[PDB]
């Protein structure tokens, strides 16, 4: 309460210029100060669920030794659009760990669906999120159907706040054992799809890991990240967007701009 939005930032003008809605939740893990704008509204996850998917696989690997090393062979029928890594290993297979890295770092859709199957589908990932205390997250469908981003549809959504809270538990808290926690961080740090989103607001000499999402309709796209500014405690944040019309385009620049405002609102000296 008293540490939320100590310093107001012009999020309303930003979303109005964008032509839609922006949801932001950012937490300074040192002081607990927060920046919050539409933070409890639902937004479509799009590919951003794939970070939590990888975390769920890591959690399972704590009880199933050798899970990560398991080789997975798949057929051409598994190769749904935008599977840039798994298409290169169709004739060989990939390990569970490699599928998880591809899902996180390249948003690989075939990899994501293969890992969802390992967990028992969308309900199995939802169950993992419930097990860490997230009552907001819901995954309902598979790739690519989960990208429909229909206004008012709660399927395949979460809130910026719940995304940030869960991300903090998994990357900095105790939801994963220490080796698995660092592996999750390392996968997020190696993401290749986020250079124009939260990372564009983060100075080059700070460490950062992130996971993006882009639905392709309804101006719907997002990013969440852990950021390690030097000399102070890490920041966790989530930035989600949507817009009213199916053919409204998303904007990476708006996500970066919202992240800049969040860091400014937390008093973190950055760019």
């Amino acid at each position: 309460h008293m540490l939320t939005n100590l310093v107001a930032e012009p999020f309303a003008k930003l979303e109005q210029d964008f032509g839609g809605s922006i949801g932001v939740y950012a937490m300074d893990t040192g002081s607990g100060a927060t920046v919050s704008y539409r933070a409890e509204e639902r937004f479509p996850l799009c590919s951003s669920f794939k970070g939590f998917l990888a975390a769920a696989v890591l959690a399972r690997s704590q009880q199933q030794a050798g899970l990560l090393d398991t080789p997975i062979r798949y057929g051409k029928n598994a190769l749904v659009p935008w599977s840039p890594i798994s298409e290169k290993y169709l004739t060989t297979g990939m390990t569970v760990a490699e599928l998880s890295a591809a899902a996180v770092q390249y948003s690989d859709n075939a990899a994501a669906n293969l890992l969802l199957k390992e967990l028992g589908g969308p309900a199995g990932l939802t169950a993992f999120m419930r097990s860490i205390g997230d009552t907001t997250f819901r995954l309902d469908r598979w790739e690519l159907e989960l990208n429909s981003a229909i206004p008012g549809d709660a399927r395949d959504t979460s809130s910026p706040r719940a995304v940030t809270e869960s991300l903090q538990k998994l990357t900095l808290g105790s939801a994963l054992a220490a080796p698995q926690r660092q592996q999750f961080v390392d996968w997020l740090k190696g993401n290749t799809t986020g250079n124009h989103r939260i990372r564009a607001a983060v100075p080059a000499d700070w460490a950062v890991g992130d996971k993006t999402g882009t639905c392709g309709v309804y101006g719907t796209a997002n990013d969440y990240a852990v950021v390690w500014p030097t000399g102070r405690a890490p920041i966790v944040l989530a930035v989600y967007t949507r817009a009213p019309n199916k053919d409204d385009k998303h904007s990476e620049a708006v996500i970066a701009a919202a992240a800049r405002l969040a860091l400014e609102g937390l008093g973190v000296n950055g760019q």
